[PDB]
C-alpha cells in the first residue's frame, strides 16, 4: 500500500490521493525570515496535568501513543486556536541518519526526528468528523536534535522492543507527554495538512521553535524497529518523513520577535 519506499513513497501518493497536490499541504519549509510576528496571537495553552495515556501501538508507519480522549483530560488552546482540542495521540517521524528526519524543516535546516502531539477540535464530537473540516485539528510539532538525553523521552524507549513490529501494541498506562516539551513555547503557525495518507487538509499546525535533545543511543533505538510485520522479512522503520512541500498561498505566523 502506500509507505515511504522508492516504489510507494511520498512522490507516489498522489494517485491514490490526489489532494497531495493540495493548496494547504504540510510538512513546509519554514523561512525565518519571511515569517511575520503576528502579536494577534494569544498565548499557547497546553494542559496536560490530567492527561490519560493508554497504550502504545506500530502502526507499521510509525509508533503512536494513544491517549484517553473521551473526555477534556489533556487539551490545548489559546494561540491561533479557537476552543478546545483534546489530546489524541502523539507518534514521531525519524531518519536513518542524524541529519535527516523532520518533516518541517527551518531554513531547510533538517533536524533528526519531529514529535507531533495530535489533538482534535471538540465541537466536532469525533476524530473522523473533525479530521472533515478546515480547522478539525490541531498538531503541535516539536524538533528534536540529537545531543544530550531526554529524561522524559526514556519510558517509550524502554518499551519499543516490545512492539518490534507491525500491528503489535503494549500497555502504555501513567506516561507525562509534558515531559516532551522545550522550556519555551514560542511557535510557528500556519494552515496545512496531515503529513500521510489521506493527507486530509484539517490541521493548524503549531511548531515550536525551541527543539528538544535527545541521545544518539534513544534515537538508535527508533532505528530498530519494524516496517514490516512478525516474521516478515526485516525493513528497519527510518526516514518515515514526508518532505516540504510548496507553501502556496500561506504565511507562516511567529509567536515571537
Ligand atoms: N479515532 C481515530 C483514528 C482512527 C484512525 C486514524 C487516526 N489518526 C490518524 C492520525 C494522523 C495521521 C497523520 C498525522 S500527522 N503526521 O500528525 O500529520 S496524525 N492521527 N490519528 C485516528
Ligand atoms: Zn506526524
Amino acid at each position: 500500500h502506500w509507505g515511504y519506499g522508492k516504489h510507494n513513497g511520498p512522490e507516489h501518493w498522489h494517485k491514490d490521493f490526489p489532494i497531495a497536490k493540495g493548496e494547504r499541504q504540510s510538512p513546509v519549509d519554514i523561512d525565518t525570515h519571511t515569517a511575520k510576528y503576528d502579536p494577534s496571537l494569544k498565548p499557547l495553552s497546553v494542559s496536560y496535568d490530567q492527561a490519560t495515556s493508554l497504550r502504545i501501538l506500530n502502526n507499521g508507519h510509525a509508533f503512536n501513543v494513544e491517549f484517553d480522549d473521551s473526555q477534556d483530560k489533556a487539551v490545548l488552546k489559546g494561540g491561533p486556536l479557537d476552543g478546545t482540542y483534546r489530546l489524541i495521540q502523539f507518534h514521531f517521524h525519524w531518519g536513518s541518519l542524524d541529519g535527516q528526519g523532520s518533516e518541517h524543516t527551518v531554513d531547510k535546516k533538517k533536524y533528526a526526528a519531529e514529535l507531533h502531539l495530535v489533538h482534535w477540535n471538540t465541537k466536532y464530537g469525533d476524530f473522523g468528523k473533525a479530521v472533515q473540516q478546515p480547522d478539525g485539528l490541531a498538531v503541535l510539532g516539536i524538533f528534536l536534535k540529537v545531543g544530550s538525553a531526554k529524561p522524559g523521552l526514556q519510558k517509550v524507549v524502554d518499551v519499543l522492543d516490545s512492539i518490534k513490529t507491525k500491528g503489535k501494541s503494549a500497555d502504555f498506562t501513567n506516561f507525562d507527554p509534558r515531559g516532551l516539551l522545550p522550556e519555551s513555547l514560542d511557535y510557528w503557525t500556519y494552515p496545512g495538512s496531515l503529513t500521510t495518507p489521506p493527507l486530509l487538509e484539517c490541521v493548524t499546525w503549531i511548531v515550536l521553535k525551541e527543539p528538544i535533545s535527545v541521545s544518539s543511543e534513544q534515537v538508535l533505538k527508533f532505528r530498530k524497529l519494524n516496517f514490516n510485520g512478525e516474521g516478515e522479512p526485516e525493513e528497519l522503520m527510518v526516514d518515515n518523513w514526508r518532505p516540504a512541500q510548496p507553501l502556496k498561498n500561506r504565511q507562516i505566523k511567529a509567536s515571537f520577535k
